């Protein structure tokens, strides 16, 4: 009983501590989208490449935003996350210092952004693997697999759905298995299904408490 309470509580604390994770990643994306687009395309017009780089580097704000997400999941984060952030920081700094083709900065940004989404799922995975309840463990494994598949299709949309659905679960709100994207993303429906299976298993733990 101590263990099943410790399990629920740990999950609930994490989800609530991370409830802005999707909103915050979206904010990075929105700030960087025009800069990202110009690096990918004008890498032709140099003037624009340098101004796009400036937007990523300015006041180290974007790197600092990734560090903020990293801190939200500090206790669970995957070992790689700190390094990927630093390696991005480094590459951006070389693109600034050695002023023309900046596609590698944009690629490294894309890679980091996907890895931050995957770090949320990694945190959920670690937490869920402490659960004594085997039905919950099985449902968590299926959930993680469907989550990762959805991330491959679209990292930010997948994160938005994972955060929404896990949030709904831990706050006793019924998960909606209806597509919020007119079924545009081929992996949404199965993810939502797995979230509903996870909800049934979680409900069980909860109502025996």
């Amino acid at each position: 009983g101590r263990l099943n309470q410790r399990n629920i509580n740990e999950l609930k604390i994490f989800v609530e501590k991370a409830k802005y994770y999707s909103i915050k990643l979206d904010a990075i994306y929105n700030e960087c989208t025009g800069a990202y687009n110009d690096i990918m395309t004008y890498s032709s017009d140099q003037s624009k490449v340098n101004q796009a780089i400036s937007i990523f580097k300015k006041d180290n704000k974007i790197v600092n935003k990734f560090k903020e997400l990293e801190k939200i999941i500090e206790e669970y984060k995957p070992m790689f996350l700190s390094k990927l952030i630093d390696d991005f920081a480094i590459e951006l700094d070389q693109a600034v210092d050695n002023d023309s083709n900046a596609r590698h900065v944009a690629d490294s940004y894309k890679k980091l952004r996907k890895s931050v989404v995957l770090a949320y799922i990694e945190s959920f995975d670690v937490i869920s693997s402490k659960f004594v309840d085997s039905k919950f463990v099985e449902a968590s494994k299926k959930f993680v697999n469907k989550a990762k598949e959805f991330v491959e299709e679209n990292d930010l949309i997948a994160l938005e759905c994972i955060v929404k659905t896990i949030g709904d679960m831990v706050n006793d709100r019924e998960i909606n298995s209806r597509s919020r994207y007119n079924n545009f993303y081929k992996k949404e429906a199965d993810f939502l299904g797995a979230a509903v299976e996870l909800e049934g298993a979680y409900k069980a733990i909860k109502q025996t408490l």
